[PDB]
């Protein structure tokens, strides 16, 4: 059995429930990744409850922690950096500094950026300096950029007419530097109302993944965090682009099926773990 | 399949490597526990490297976080509280306040205290107010108290002549309130030099567990954290005292075997995970 990959995950932490690192870390470890969790905040619970308690790490604590890891000579063992929601451009910059430092120590390290500008329940909830930093700075250094449709539309300053337009939008982002664009959640006029769709676009290839949309009274939080981390993990474990894409789609569906069957608002990560590791159902990606 | 237990784990976090919550959380989730990780610190790496970076949570942030969970109405779902190393008596008190609040919301909740006063590599490294708080306050409310021999000897103000004396020492701690005393690491005159031994003592019963001591150039950190969390998890999953005890012994040995076979200083938790969930070898406890 080959060496276990190492991944530095720089996101929110919640004590109860699942969001950010609390949505991603356990699933990635479960499928064979040594995760280094750098928690950018510690809250009681995620913000979508409309109430929470906790303090946010000042952004300088991010490169300080990485400096500590450099101090024990371990930074070269890091195979990837993963980021998600950012509370400020200052936090974003601290993350990019850490990405550059890790790439210095290991030139093969990957950076995956999950740009978060809001959620479908509300709209854009991020300051212009955050959305501007994501496009102008993070996208310029990210190996993999993983927007939802909201961020895709903002990045491109374009609203799609069709699935074709979403494909061209993702393609147009490649000119910025990333080797692939994962659109983790599609929304375009004429998309079937009962379907959850994803796109993966590289210069090489374009893939469309379709699965049934599950009904919930309240949209569970951290699905994007889960998808991003699993996708990156699969790539570190040697999957090609299409197989990482299909695994992610299949594993996220298992979590959601378990979450739904339990009547839970929080993702049933522990209960569904065997089906994260080995999903029963595999939805095939279609080439565009 | 029965409901997944919930456990609040209130300990240190390290970004790289394994100690405190970073030694315990993943293994407990892996065997079927929903863990609520409340990180009392976030350091770059554990302190036994002799260098590290990070800030410590002020102790008032502990009941504040739990207050947040109460605010979303979830505190009653907590089945256990787990603590380990304490940086101050003030931190200890905040943990006990949280234990009392949880026991109010769920009278069946268990508190397991892993009292940490040092490690065998050095000696006692904790202030008298910490070691005094552990005995006088934590032991008075803990359902399960899990000392190493160092803490057993300090608590009893007694040095053992034999294994028999260690048994009587553990027994004498029951008068303080705990339903069982797990001595996670035994050391007494005449113990075989190549053996790792544990005791579990309840009013009911006394068990001795023996396994081979593995050779390492540097003692791996977090073995006690791993053992405490697995033990408690097994009890939440319905094991009796002897079976929780034997599972813990077996699962910790698998991690150590993988850690040793890799030539690693840090615990190989991810690599060994299938053998945490289902240990190959089971060492039988012997009744005393
Ligand atoms: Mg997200
Ligand atoms: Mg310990």
């Amino acid at each position: 059995m080959p060496r276990t990959p190492h991944l530095l995950a720089i996101q929110s932490h919640v004590v109860f429930g699942h969001a950010g690192n609390a949505a991603a870390v356990f699933p990635m470890q479960r499928i064979g990744i040594n995760v280094w969790p750098l928690n950018t905040v510690q809250f009681s619970n995620h913000t979508q409850y409309g109430r929470w308690t906790g303090q946010v790490l000042p952004p300088e604590q991010i490169p300080a922690l990485v400096d500590g890891i450099a101090g024990i000579g371990e930074l070269g063992n890091c195979d990837a950096v993963l980021s998600g929601y950012l509370g400020s451009a200052a936090q974003g910059r601290a993350i990019l500094d850490v990405v550059a430092r890790i790439k210095q120590a290991n030139p093969r390290a990957l950076y995956l950026c999950d740009p978060v500008m809001g959620h479908p329940e509300k709209g854009c909830i991020v300051a212009p300096e955050v959305s501007d930093f994501l496009l102008e700075e993070a996208a310029a250094v990210a190996d993999y950029l993983c927007p939802n449709q909201l961020e895709l539309d903002s990045f491109c300053d374009r609203q799609p007419n069709s699935l074709a337009d979403c494909v061209e939008m993702a393609r147009s982002l490649l000119a910025r530097g990333p080797r692939a664009i994962l659109v983790k959640h599609l929304n375009y006029p004429g998309k079937a109302g009962d379907t959850f769709e994803m796109l993966l676009v590289a210069a090489d290839q374009a893939w469309h993944l379709q699965r049934p949309l599950l009904a919930f009274p309240r949209q569970p939080v951290g699905v994007g965090d889960l998808a991003s981390g699993l996708f990156l993990s699969r790539l570190l474990l040697g999957d090609d682009l299409r197989n990482a894409f299909e695994f992610t789609g299949a594993a996220v569906h298992e979590v959601l099926l378990e979450t739904q069957a339990c009547g839970s608002y929080e993702l049933e990560l522990v209960r569904a773990q065997d089906r994260i590791a080995h999903p029963r159902v595999r939805f095939d990606a279609v080439r565009l």
